[PDB]
């Protein structure tokens, strides 16, 4: 499945996993653009702290409100909102303690129920539940592998991490490169 890494862009690098193009890049994910953006919070989809403050406080309070009135109502492994005031057409808040694999299986899916092409998420569960970059990694390049094995992507083409720490960057890379062809 894997093609070679490579960097398009200053500080981001890409290689293609089947159809799909996968980036990683360090930065502030709110400035992204995409027709998802993940957010990693806690299993009330209520947190504000490192990237999920960011997060909802630039969606706004319309998209706070969304969560936890989803959160009310039944008990969800991830919710799905609108974008608020983030440059996406939704945004899939996952719990970052949870399976990050499960967490991103399931982004993926319902980013193709959407039609939708393109996907930008955090190295969910490295923030507020301490889950160790270099498993995050694997898992989350393992969920797009299988994926992409499964002959699932379609509408998908491209999933971006933008990391918030550039050490954990460099974690992704090397995975990356331990993958590449
Ligand atoms: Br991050």
């Amino acid at each position: 499945f894997y093609g070679t890494v490579s960097s398009p862009d200053s500080g981001v690098y890409e290689m293609k996993i089947g159809s799909i193009i996968f980036q990683v890049a360090s930065g502030d994910i709110t400035k992204e653009e995409a027709d998802v953006i993940v957010n990693s919070t806690s299993n009330s989809f209520n947190l504000k702290a490192g990237v999920s403050k960011a997060i909802l406080e630039c969606a706004g309070q319309n998209v706070e409100r969304e969560c936890s009135q989803q959160a009310q109502q039944r008990k969800n492994d991830y919710i799905i909102t609108g974008g608020g005031f983030l440059r996406c057409k939704n945004i899939i808040h996952v719990i970052g303690g949870n399976d990050v694999k499960s967490s991103v299986s399931s982004v993926l899916q319902e980013c193709e129920k959407k039609n939708y092409s393109s996907i930008c998420l955090p190295a969910i569960g490295t923030g507020n539940a301490k889950q160790h970059p270099d498993k995050v990694a694997e898992a989350i390049i393992d969920a797009i592998e299988d994926f992409v094995q499964k002959g699932s992507a379609q509408s998908v083409k491209k999933v971006k991490v933008v990391i918030f720490l550039p050490q954990v960057l460099d974690v992704f890379y090397a995975n990356m490169k331990k993958r590449e062809g």
